[PDB]
């Protein structure tokens, strides 16, 4: 369609649409147990997150009403932090968002919160530990 | 169809026909949650709140077994009261409905008790905390 | 509900509701194939067809665009002109279609219409030949 | 169908041959929550319950195994005792089954009866409290 | 149940209330195609066919308004008359039809008849050409 | 969502979506027998055309491929001419679309026409012979 | 087919075979509640439950690696410790089980442990207490 | 299970089994276009036909009541002459089935055949030219 | 996974392997109607065509038994040549297939074969006349 | 296909595919009660644990995140130690991981594991005590 971003699958869109106030959704990567963990399942197999992420930033306004709207996966010890976060607090800050609502939970507090989602869009996204948990507010 | 409301959706119209007494339904806001929380889901994104109150309490009688057959959303305090809620409040009390039942419940709670709801419709109403929990009386 | 004849049920009004201009349903007989028949069925056994005939006319105005918006099933030349008939005729008329809609169909012709139609409403109807068509108007 | 009775549907029929020893039935009256209640729902919208009890009970045994078979939903105070009960009676003996089989469960009670019973049949039954649950028997 | 036919089973019923005037249903032996060809599948795998059609004919009275309410498989010339056929006009006069009333179609017809019907059931049946076809008549 | 015109509905963006170059979709008043004939049907009790049509046509480009892009219900005698017409022409005209492209389908016609488009949407639009087939057009990278 | 029990359905037979070493098959007389007990359900209403034991035990073999691979229905007072029993042992003993394997559970632990088999077959077995359930072995 | 072969999976044998006189069943190669052209699709990816046709030849008679109970594909005029066919020939003379029944079809009718076939099972085999098709006779 | 080119969603994977010798994928631009044309729909809106080709034709051989096992869809009138036919066929050649095998479909041609494809991928190629039909061939 | 072990099934590919880093997936030997334990169910009756582990090994690398990522069943010391232990060693070490990796889980435990397994696969290995649990791990 005109004016819609062209990265938007039309059901990652209805899934979008129908979210309300309160609702998550996880942006998985390539590597994320998205299939078994998923409440409902979209698969993106072709988008890498830093370009999904930019375009439901653009759609969809982030939960004001709580203190973290945004988190991250930290790592195991001994593993690298991944550079695409930087990516992610550069995008985040473009639309207006203080990258202070971004908190960080471990591997199995996140597989958690991916299970209470409503959605997880499955990325073909290679970095790892590239996983984001979004959480929509109220629409002006 | 005649002597039938037109703001009311034929499938919006079977699910309060096989409502029973005691079931609960949902109107919900623009905003709320309402395809995360639905067991049953009507989606009726361009109709409002108070026009679709006065409809479903036309056709459905609410509950007179219970303290509350209406429940709100309360705001955090101590944020502004919705407005709209005098709107839904003098038609409640029109339709012959003591005002003494409408409720407020926690974000939590509300949420909660939607989910155990007969059915959430999902409205265009775009003023905040304007949700509505309605329970059906005996006709 | 109230407002809402008693003898409709929740499915049916629906079915009615969804129903536009030029659709048709289909009154059944106890004895009719109404499964076999139905594009989409609906089960009343234990209604007979005066009751529902009426509820129905209160709430859905006929298709005054066509010759025919009713049409009952005809005998085999002409054994015993169905009683039940005069009681359909009697309501028909005030309500208040005129009788000259009426035309009566052929078994083979009966079949195959009740096919083509919306849904078939198979009931409790005892009586013989005692089936109908009603072809939906325009609301204003 | 010839010696079946004619105010049992097709799919009531199924259900009550398919149900076996200690399974229940809910015969639910025009205001009972039979949708949002039931395990398995049979719409009978048209039928009232003392013609209905009257058929199942012909067709099907109660459970002598139990010391109550049969049980009816109890007033809250001060709601009418309805004047239904007394024609149940009447019928469930005339079929022989010792009246003492009756208990009475409050309205909260018996919601939850209803939720663990193998079928539940709403009926167009408007008299009030006028639900009953029967618990099958063995045949022999 | 009482009063129901030990060998009807549940879902058997409910097809045969469900059938209206018209409607046709094969017994079929343990050897023909009956999955392939059903519109609608039932399967009594441990019934014999005389005494399903018994059971049958005591529910279902036969189509008395066309010229053949029965049709059997004609064998392929040559091989022998079945000597169930016998059975089954024992069978057939008793329940009160006339014997005129069978007629006798060859495979390929018999097939095609059978795709045509609500519902085949299939049997265990295991004499040859043991098919049979029933067409179901007015309950008055 | 935001920059998302808020008078379509979650499947109704998924539809509109979903769909190609080629396809149509029909935008069905009250009184049309919009569930019988739908392939794939939208239930949009509660909005008026005029408004849908202004928010379709902002995200859908009509088919530029053939004559008729768009097929109105055209009146039995003696029904009167819909003002609507007059609505739709306005809105067509404006966002950029030859009104050239409008046809007029026999009752009868436009009936069969709906069964063979990839999706009806029942509107709660009371104007009679209000109803609409749009052409989905092909969208081309600026 | 040949070489295979001709009173095996097809259905059944696949079941049979889906099973692993440790699932339970319950084989349930005609007063029992199959249909609401079953995880999943086949359906032998023609059949006895003698001759369906004797098929099961020659394609089945049973499960050595608990104390119990067979439990009947024990009896409520004062009932009769019924005929059947007599004739399931050898079979079960013909097959070459040690009966001791026979272990006896109440109404209510049968009821329980038939929810949590595989699979539960309602047969026609008009005879009382005549229910089983079979655990499979290990095949070779 | 015992008494069976082991390489029929639970749903082919269920399939074998609910198939009757002139039902016909196709064994595809790797390379066939089973999925496509499958009424009903059996996947057995890790068995070849010979072994294969071994247990369905011995479990399944084959149609006496035509000239060709077996058809394999022929090849393109061009193509070489498969090794297998010897394999399939000596495969069907082992169980008394006279190799004057088979006939060879083109590509096209081979596919059309398939079609119309009950059922494909879409095998391992390497092999190519290697499909079979196989059409049910009667069992006494 | 690894060695599983990084652009096949499982989805697709599936289906190019249960596809067969002859069956037809069609690659589509993100204009084409692809939902209402497709028997069976796999959705890579993330994906362009000329990288989902590479990797498709790495994995899967062309028919070489017709004369053409690639189609493109033939401009109208009209408008240019797309350039991204010259990317195609130079990824064909090189994997080995003669370009002269690639023929030129109308528009209508071309939506009348992807109706009778197997699949139709609905990739994100902004390429105006991007569409390829691909037949799969014989393996090793 | 081309590039792609030969014994992976369609739906097998595309399991393994969906899955993602912690995700457990059970080779089920042919006496294990896959069908009942398994939430999701691939079937591969026709193929053996050590051709079958070979080949996922080559395309799903194994979780390093944990301790044990294989897990066997141990025997109930009762029976003795499975040769197909071994077999599984050298095929695992091949892959290049570390021995150290198995574990070894009581029949009880390795039942419970499998239920909460992604997915089951029931395959025709005839060697007791043949199960193995794969996790999967991170794709670089
Ligand atoms: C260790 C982590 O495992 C998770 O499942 C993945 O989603 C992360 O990218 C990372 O590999
Ligand atoms: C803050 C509240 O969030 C809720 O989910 C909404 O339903 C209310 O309208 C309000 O926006
Ligand atoms: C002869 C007629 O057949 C129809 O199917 C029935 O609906 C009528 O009642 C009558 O029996
Ligand atoms: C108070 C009681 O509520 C129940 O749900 C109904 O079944 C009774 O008839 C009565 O209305
Ligand atoms: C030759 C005939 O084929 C039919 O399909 C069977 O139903 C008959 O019993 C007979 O075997
Ligand atoms: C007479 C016409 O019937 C059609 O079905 C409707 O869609 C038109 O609006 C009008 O009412
Ligand atoms: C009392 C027992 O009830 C059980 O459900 C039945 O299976 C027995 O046959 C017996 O009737
Ligand atoms: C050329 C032939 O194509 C067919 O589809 C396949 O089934 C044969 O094995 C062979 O490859
Ligand atoms: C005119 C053509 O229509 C087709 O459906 C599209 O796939 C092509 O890219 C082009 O726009
Ligand atoms: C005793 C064990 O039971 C399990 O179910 C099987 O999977 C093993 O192979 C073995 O037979
Ligand atoms: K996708
Ligand atoms: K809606
Ligand atoms: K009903
Ligand atoms: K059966
Ligand atoms: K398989």
């Amino acid at each position: 369609l005109k004016h819609i971003p062209k990265n938007i699958s039309p059901d990652l869109l209805k899934t979008l649409m129908e979210m309300g106030h309160g609702d998550e959704i996880v942006l998985a990567d390539a590597n994320y147990p998205s299939a078994s963990c998923a409440n409902k399942l979209i698969r993106c197999d072709g988008v890498n997150i830093p370009e999904l992420l930019d375009s439901i930033l653009y759609l969809m306004p982030l939960d004001s009403y709580v203190d973290s709207s945004i988190q991250f996966m930290n790592v195991v010890s001994g593993d690298d932090i991944p550079k695409i976060w930087g990516t992610y607090r550069q995008m985040i800050e473009g639309h207006g968002t203080d990258l202070k609502t971004i908190t960080y939970l471990r591997r199995e507090d996140f597989y958690e919160r991916s299970k209470k989602a409503y959605a997880i869009v499955a990325t073909g996204e290679t970095s790892l530990y590239a996983n984001i948990i979004l959480k929509k507010g109220v629409v002006v």
